[PDB]
C-alpha cells in the first residue's frame, strides 16, 4: 500500500513524512513461490523498501562476483530487533495527535511496519528524561516502603508499551536497565558524578538495590507487563568517571561480579521473577573481553548470567574480532547482545541530520558486523526524538530513526529507520545465521540467515558509489542474478523447498 | 557481615565458634528512614543479634500489651558498658594466635562487634591471677621507692588495652580497683583473710596506701593510659570475714569514710591525677543503703566521692528498691554504677557452661533492672576465661562471656556475650533513659532510652516460654507491631524525626 512521501532537508537523502492521516506502509507479508525470490530495496535516490520479485536460475555463467550460501555452517540464533522507550520517546510520541500516534507505533511494531520485537525500558530516569527521579527517592528508605512508579511510567511508557504489544504480531520482549540507584544508596549522594553503591556486596545497601529490581518487576507486573531480561547496570563504567554529567552508578568489573553473585543473582532467583534473564556489562565494545573474563570466570557470578549486553556508539571504532570475537571464543555459551546503539554523540557532529543516508549506512554496516561476530539481537536507543535530538536534561542530543515535529503534528522516518528495517522486518526471532562466502574481494557487506521454517534471507549493503553485479548461489535451489546499486541496501528472501 | 557458626555442648543453647580466620560480626550501622524501625533478635533456638526491619504505622492493630514511650520523662545518662582485663583474661586472649586475638578484641570493642567502652583494670593481683603479688613487695618501703609494674602489667594487660583502644568504636574509659595492699601495710601481714590497714587514717600506713594509688596512676601514664575512675577498694567488706581466701583489704564503712577523707581524697586531689573520679563501696548490693549513709553524710568525705560502685552477684537475690532505689532517694546527685557482675558459683553447677541460655537471661534481666534503678553503667567481670573457668589461683567459680580453647586456637562466644551486646552495642555514652509505660501487667522486661542524637532504643526480654504480642508506641512516630518470642531478647531502634 502507501508509498513514502519524500522531503529533503539538505542532506544526502530524503525522509518519509508521516502525519495524522498518512504514513507509508507495507502490504501484509507474502512469501514468493519456490523458484522465485523477493527483493526489498532502499536507495539513496529515494527508494524505500520497494518490493520486487525475480526468478532463480538453474545455471550460471560467468566471471562476476558470486556469493555462496553454506546452509551447513550454522552460527548464532537471533533474539530480535527493536528500540528504547525512553521518557523522551514517550513524551514526543504522545505529543502527537492520536491517529498520528497509531501510525508511528504501527511503523515500528506492526506487520504493516518493520516488526520490532524488543523494547528496552529504562528503570526510572536517564539523560533522555526532562527530570531526575528514581522509584524510591525518600531518604534511607531501606525497606522500599515508599517505592512507586511516577507518571513517566504510568501515563507515558506503560500505555505506549501496551499499545505496541497490541499492535505487534511477534511476541515482544522487554529489557530493563537502571541508570542510577536512589541517591541515599550511593557513595556521593547524587544521581550523577562519580560514585557507586555504599559498603560492599552482600550488605544492606547492595541487598536493597537488588530488592529494587524485584520491586520494579513487581510494579510492571501489576500493569500486566513481564520482562524477558534486565541488565545489571547501564554503562557501569560511567559511574567511575569524576564529574560524569548524568544518571549513573559505577561498578568496577570486580564490583559487578561480586554484586551479581552475592545479591542480584540470588535475589532474582528467590523471587517470583526467577525466569527473567540477567545480562551483564551493558557498556561499550572496548570493555570486552576484559569485563567478561572478570565476571564469567567466577562460577558464583557466571551461574546467574545469561548473556553480555554491549553498546555500539556508531561514530567510534572498535575492532570486532578483538572484542566480540575473542569474547565468543572464551565464552561460547554466553550470548552476545547489542542493547543500545546511537549516532551523533561525537563532540563535533550535529545531533540530527534529517535525511542522512550516511547514517543509514552506518547502522546497517554495523548490524552486519554484529551478526558476523555472534551478536544475537540489536536494540536501538530512543525510538523517537525531536528535531534537536531531544529532549535531554543535559542537552546530550543524538539522532533517532523517527523525528517528531510537534508543531506540525508530523513525524519523519529517516534512512536509519529503513536500514534497521531491512533487518528487523525479515529476521524473526529464531533465525539462524549461516555461512556465506564471496568468490573474490569486494566492497559489499552481506549476511545470510535461515528462518525457523527453513527459508533464506540475505541482506546486502553497498557502501561504494559503484553498481555491483552479483549472483547468490544456493545449492538447494540455484542462482539469484541481481545488481547491487551504489549506496543501496537490499534484502533477499526465498524458499528452499 | 558474617553469621554465627553454632556449636552445642549439651546446654539449652549454642555458642558461636570463632577461630583464627572466622568470627561472626556486624556491618557498619545504618540508620533507616523515619517510620522504619530496626530490630536485633537473639533467641534460645539459635538466632544471634539478627537484624530485620519494619514499619511504624499510624493505626494500632494489636490488642495486647502496649508499651508507650514517654520521651519527655528523663532519668539517668549512661556512662557505658564493658568488662575486666584481669591477668586471667589477658592470659587467655594471648593464648590465641594474633589473628584470633584481633577477632576477639573486635568482637568486644569494635563497631563490627558489640562496642564496649569500659575496661576495669585490677591494681596488681586478684584471684584471677596465676600468682600473688603487689606493686610493692619489698617490706617497709613507705616512700615506695621500689614500686613497680610486673610483666603482667607491662607485657599482658597494658598492650592489650592499647590494642582495644585502637580498635574501639568509641572513646573507652578505664577504671582501676585494688584487691590487697603490700602485706607489710596489713593488720595480718597476709594477702588474704581478715585484716585491714594498720593503724588509723592520717598515719603513715594510710598515707603510704594512698600514695600507692598515685604511683599506680603514674606508672600507667608513662604507658600513655589515663584513668576515668578508681574505686576506693575492691569488695572492702570481704576483708572483714575470717578465712577470706582471695586477696582483700578489710574496711568497715566507717574506715572507708575516714580513709577517703584524710588520705585518699586529699592525696588524689593534690596530684596530677586530680581529675580521676573516685567511686566508693565497690561491693555487693545489700551493703546499701547503709554504706552510702555512713560515707556520704560526712561532708569531709562526700566532697571526694563521685559515685557508688556496686557488684552484682547474679546467683543471689537482692531487692533493687530497698538497695538501689533507696540509695538514689537519699543521695540523688551521686551516680550509681555496676562495677562487677558474675554468675556460676552454685556449688552444683559447672563454673563454665558453654551455651547456657538461662545465664544470658540472668545478665540482661539484671542490666534492665539496673537501668530502671538509676544505674549509669555496667561492667562484667573477666573478659575471657579458659574452659575450666581459669586460670584462678584459689578456685574456679564463675563463667565468662568468651571462653578460649588454646589447643584449638579457637574461642567461643556465650549467650552471655549476646545478652550484654543487646545493651552495649546500642546505648552509647551520653544516652539517657526515658519513660516507657506498660499498659497492663506483663511478663516482659523492657527499658527505653534516647540516644545523644535523639533517636530511640528499646530493649525487650522475654524470660517466659510463651510468645507475647506487643505494640510499642512512640507519640511522635506511630505504632510498632511486633511479637516477643518465648526466651528471646530484642533491641529496637528508630528515628524520631
Ligand atoms: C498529511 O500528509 C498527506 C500526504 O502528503 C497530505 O495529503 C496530500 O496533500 C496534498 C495537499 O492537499 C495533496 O495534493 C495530495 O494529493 C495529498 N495526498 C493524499 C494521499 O491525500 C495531507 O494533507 C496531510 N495532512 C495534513 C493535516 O497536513
Ligand atoms: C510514604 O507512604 C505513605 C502511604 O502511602 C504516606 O502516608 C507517607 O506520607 C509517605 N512518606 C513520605 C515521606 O513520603
Amino acid at each position: 500500500a502507501r508509498p513514502c512521501i519524500p522531503k529533503s532537508f539538505g542532506y544526502s537523502s530524503v525522509v518519509c513524512v508521516c502525519n495524522a492521516t498518512y504514513c507509508d506502509s507495507f502490504d501484509p507479508p507474502t512469501f514468493p513461490a519456490l523458484g522465485t525470490f523477493s527483493r526489498y530495496e532502499s536507495t539513496r535516490s529515494g527508494r524505500r523498501m520497494e518490493l520486487s520479485m525475480g526468478p532463480i536460475q538453474a545455471n550460471h555463467t560467468g566471471t562476476g562476483l558470486l556469493l555462496t550460501l553454506q546452509p551447513e555452517q550454522k552460527f548464532q540464533k537471533v533474539k530480535g530487533f527493536g528500540g528504547a522507550m525512553t521518557d523522551a520517546a514517550a513524551l514526543n510520541i504522545l505529543a502527537l495527535s492520536p491517529p498520528a500516534q497509531n501510525l508511528l507505533l504501527k511503523s515500528y511494531f506492526s506487520e504493516e511496519g518493520i516488526g520490532y520485537n524488543i523494547i528496552r525500558v529504562p528503570m526510572a530516569s536517564c539523560d533522555f528524561s526532562i527530570r531526575t527521579y528514581t522509584y524510591a527517592d525518600t531518604p534511607d528508605d531501606f525497606q522500599l516502603h515508599n517505592f512507586s512508579l511516577p507518571e513517566e511510567d504510568t501515563k507515558l511508557k506503560i500505555p505506549l508499551i501496551h499499545r505496541a504489544l497490541q499492535l505487534a504480531q511477534r511476541p515482544v520482549s522487554l529489557l530493563a536497565s537502571p541508570w542510577t540507584s536512589p541517591t541515599w544508596l550511593k557513595t556521593n549522594g547524587a544521581v550523577n558524578g562519580k560514585g557507586s553503591l555504599k559498603g560492599q556486596p552482600g550488605d544492606i545497601y547492595h541487598q536493597t538495590w537488588a530488592r529494587y529490581f524485584v520491586k520494579f518487576l513487581d510494579a510492571y507486573a501489576e500493569h500486566k507487563l513481564q520482562f524477558w531480561a534486565v541488565t545489571a547496570e547501564n554503562e557501569p563504567s560511567a559511574g567511575l568517571l569524576s564529574g560524569y554529567p548524568f544518571q549513573c552508578l559505577g561498578f568496577t568489573p570486580e564490583h559487578q561480579r561480586d554484586f551479581i553473585a552475592r545479591d542480584l543473582g540470588p535475589t532474582l532467583a528467590n523471587s517470583t521473577h526467577h525466569n527473567v534473564r540477567l545480562l551483564m556489562l551493558d557498556d561499550q565494545r572496548l570493555l570486552l573481553p576484559h569485563w567478561a573474563k572478570v565476571v564469567l570466570t567466577d562460577p558464583e557470578a557466571a551461574k546467574y548470567v545469561h548473556g553480555i549486553a554491549v553498546h555500539w556508539y556508531l561514530d567510534f571504532l572498535a575492532p570486532a574480532k578483538a572484542t566480540l570475537g575473542e569474547t565468543h571464543r572464551l565464552f561460547p555459551n554466553t550470548m552476545l547482545f547489542a542493547s543500545e546503539a546511537c549516532v551523533g554523540s561525537k563532540f563535533w557532529e550535529q545531533s540530527v541530520r534529517l535525511g542522512s543516508w550516511d547514517r543509514g549506512m552506518q547502522y546497517s554496516h554495523s548490524i552486519i558486523t554484529s551478526l558476523l561476530y555472534h551478536v544475537v539481537g540489536w536494540t536501538d536507543w530512543n525510538l523517537a526524538l525531536n528535531p534537536e535530538g531531544g529532549p535531554n536534561w543535559v542537552r546530550n542530543f543524538v539522532d533517532s530513526p523517527i523525528i517528531v515535529d510537534i508543531t506540525k503534528d508530523t513525524f519523519y522516518k529517516q534512512p536509519m529507520f529503513y536500514h534497521l528495517g531491512h533487518f528487523s522486518k525479515f529476521i524473526p526471532e529464531g533465525s539462524q545465521r549461516v555461512g556465506l562466502v564471496a568468490s573474490q574481494k569486494n566492497d559489499l557487506d552481506a549476511v545470510a540467515l535461515m528462518h525457523p521454517d527453513g527459508s533464506a534471507v540475505v541482506v546486502v549493503l553497498n557502501r561504494s558509489s559503484k553498481d555491483v553485479p552479483l549472483t547468490i548461489k544456493d545449492p538447494a535451489v540455484g542462482f539469484l542474478e541481481t545488481i547491487s546499486p551504489g549506496y543501496s541496501i537490499h534484502t533477499y528472501l526465498w524458499r528452499r523447498q
